[PDB]
């Protein structure tokens, strides 16, 4: 089962866990209060299969590539790494289906408390437009993830303040009416 926790003050060592103590999870339905969606899947059955399919046709992700993040294979991985775990935001979804390793997607919660969600071989999630987030590897320093997108995609990221934001507005908006 996909695990998510509250994390705790420690800001060293972004690929540890940084479990709160004592445990402090989150649940899924927690995580569909602040817009974030999760399916799983058979990640060995990604370049054909009709679950996948299903999902990319009902939430209109009709562009997909695939990444991988080594510190062999991927260029400036160094300098991509940072970047990634600045925390930013989107003018569009976040999508991604993680093919082999793992990693952490962090998200903000109502109060602007840090959710660290544990994303491993099978997990997709969608984190919505306007939501601050960051991203790192764990300790095992490894994954390959589809990106999917709603069109031809965008990757740029607005490093937090960004609040001006339309995207920002509306999902503020849309917290108003969860629980
Ligand atoms: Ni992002």
């Amino acid at each position: 089962m996909v695990q998510a926790w509250y994390m705790d003050e420690s800001t060293a060592d972004p690929r540890k866990p940084h479990r709160a103590q004592p445990d402090r999870p989150v649940s899924l339905e927690q995580l569909r209060t602040l817009g974030v969606l999760y399916w799983k899947l058979d990640a060995d059955k990604y370049e054909n299969d009709p679950e996948l399919e299903k999902i990319r046709k009902m939430r209109n992700y009709s562009w997909m590539d695939i990444i991988t993040i080594c510190k062999d294979t991927l260029p400036n991985y160094e300098e991509k790494i940072k970047m990634f775990f600045e925390e930013h935001l989107h003018l569009d979804e976040e999508i991604r289906y993680i093919l082999e390793g793992s990693g952490y997607f962090d998200v903000r919660d109502k109060e602007d408390k840090w959710i660290r969600i544990s994303m491993e071989k099978g997990d997709m999630i969608t984190l919505p437009a306007g939501i601050y987030h960051r991203f790192t590897l764990d300790e095992k320093n490894y994954v390959k993830a589809m990106r999917l997108f709603v069109g031809e995609p965008v990757w740029t990221p607005y490093n937090r303040p960004a609040d001006h934001f339309d995207a920002r507005v509306q999902y503020m908006s849309f917290l108003e009416g969860t629980a």
